């Protein structure tokens, strides 16, 4: 199940366009995938943080 999720995440990650010098980490590959479908099912999303959590850099690739 864990690799089912990384690998979606992956896959939303590559159809977002590929940006240089920026970290495939849990962090940005979750806040992109579950705001893309967050937003696509018009459910609201929470990200939350702080300075350097990928939610801002995430808003921006979506
Ligand atoms: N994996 C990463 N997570 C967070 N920030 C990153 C990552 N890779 C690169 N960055 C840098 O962070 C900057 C914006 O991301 P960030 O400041 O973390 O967003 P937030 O406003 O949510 O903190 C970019 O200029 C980018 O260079």
């Amino acid at each position: 199940i864990l690799d089912e999720v990384t690998h979606v995440q992956d896959l939303f990650l590559r159809g977002a366009p590929i940006r240089t010098n920026i970290a495939r980490n849990l962090a940005l590959k979750e806040n992109v995938f579950m705001m893309v479908i967050c937003i696509e099912l018009k459910i609201p999303l929470f990200l939350v943080g702080k300075p350097g959590s990928s939610k801002s850099l995430a808003k921006i690739i979506v």
